[PDB]
């Protein structure tokens, strides 16, 4: 049954006549009664009666409770929303090395808020996109500059990564002066890493023999690993640059990798998140590059 | 909120996609997207996920839950002007405990309204309380106080649990006249499942085995393969019959609550009144 309808019923009963239920409304006296003669024909029963003060029938007295019944449960589902959006933590896919370069800075936006909190899922860029088009993060740091279907995209600026070592394995693998990059002991951030895949790309030509491999699945292991000479590794430059003005480790290449960044967002009018995409472009624009 | 943009998302839940919507509710596919996106603009979140099967977000589970609420609403009301009994099925969500115990009676007292219905679900606590948060469940037997959104909480007393086992199990256990709780085999209802204040330092490896009855679990108990927390309420025959003692004189009481969708209605009101009156006699204060 049309709810509409059982408002009218139930303005006209409150109010006391047709007309009251009209300026109650802001609906002309003829919307009233097509609606109460829909929901009358709608029934199979007359409801109320046309005098003055209205009074429903028997069917009508049960229509009338039964859209008190609804006009509660629409205001306590109002309130109890507002409740819980509060209580929601924003979900976001991210990645490892924009967690542990430039984002943190978003922390200190959402904390301002007054209650707001964060769910940060960390993927690598191809498996970012995939949580937003699914709608089970809100935004996204994603690799792919091409919209997914619902949401819009910035581009956020270019993450470059750089081939560093420790100077003592440098020169352990120095033979002739030049370096034998397949012996060198190499970091890898997972089992799965992409980056390592092709990380001799224009540093060896033909087929690669084994590799010495070492794995620490955290992006701030993964450095120290590479700072502490476990093996060389690719380093997002803003990790590796204090290491290198310590002078713990050097370029081993002038070739740096580089990756477009983009934050992906669904469409919606919420200022909550055009706050978090304004704090997320602002701090990638103070720690990526142009 | 407009009601009828609620009816499209429950409707994209039920049937599984936004194209089940569209065929369920004969309109377009852009009409489900359309309502969807203005829904979610209102709300201000992403309301329910645009895979399939369709699932409600966290924010979404909200709006699913309210409108399963209208929908009862609805149906009470066609059944009041029928003139006939409602027939309504009562989803409800019941720990195994509560099951094998006090709960049974409720039976009789749905039973006798004409023509009603119950579903019940047995569930651990952890997914009890997701299925009432989504609306999947519209009461639910818990040990959690704290009232999920959507839902007021009623208490229906203590559930006590016994530390029992066999006479000769115990004995074999018993080591220099103190009893060796780590070594003793213990049963459990399953694999997500009590030696606190029982040993002190670090506990050794277990022997454990699992029934996932309650009657199976009581029917080892007794038999000797364990020991085990069992119900007062199942226990006091075997205790009665000198089938199994109690290793400790000091129980474990856990509150239990009834929660309820936040609704006038006539249905829930009457299976709440059931529930309660049948933990009033047969659980503690
Ligand atoms: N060899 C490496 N440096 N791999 C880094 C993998 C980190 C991954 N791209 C992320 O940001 O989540």
């Amino acid at each position: 049954m049309n709810p509409i309808q059982l408002d009218t019923l139930l303005s006209i009963i409150d109010e006391g006549s047709f007309e009251g239920a009209s300026l109650a409304l802001s609906i002309s006296p003829s919307a009233v009664s097509q609606r109460v003669k829909a929901l009358e024909h709608h029934v199979g029963r007359v409801l109320v009666s046309r005098t003055q003060p209205a009074k429903a029938t028997e069917a009508g007295e049960v229509l009338v409770q039964a859209a008190r019944k609804m006009v509660l449960l629409q205001a306590e589902t109002k309130a109890q929303l507002s409740g819980r959006l509060a209580e929601i933590p924003l979900t976001i896919a991210i990645n490892a090395d924009s967690l542990s370069t430039w984002f943190p800075p978003v922390f200190n936006e959402v904390a301002s808020w007054g209650g707001a909190t964060l769910t940060l899922r960390l993927e690598d860029e191809a498996h970012t996109l995939s949580l937003l088009r699914r709608g089970d993060v809100l935004g996204a740091v994603t690799r792919e500059a091409n919209p997914v279907a619902g949401c819009e995209v910035v581009e956020l600026g270019t993450m470059r990564h750089l081939a560093i070592a420790t100077p003592s394995l440098r020169d352990a693998y120095m033979v002739d002066g030049k370096l034998d990059w397949a012996a060198m002991p190499v970091l890898r951030f997972g089992p799965k890493d992409v980056l390592q895949d092709r990380d001799l790309d224009g540093r060896v030509d033909g087929p690669v023999g084994r590799r010495r491999v070492s794995i620490v699945p955290s992006a701030e292991g993964f450095g120290e690993a590479i700072r502490r000479g476990l093996g060389w590794g690719l380093l997002p430059e803003t990790q590796a640059a204090p290491m290198l003005k310590a002078g713990e480790v050097i370029l081993l290449d002038e070739i740096p990798i580089d990756t477009p960044m983009y934050w992906q967002r669904w469409r919606l009018e919420s200022r909550s998140l055009a706050r978090l995409t304004d704090a997320v472009v602002d701090a990638a624009i103070e720690g990526l590059r142009p």
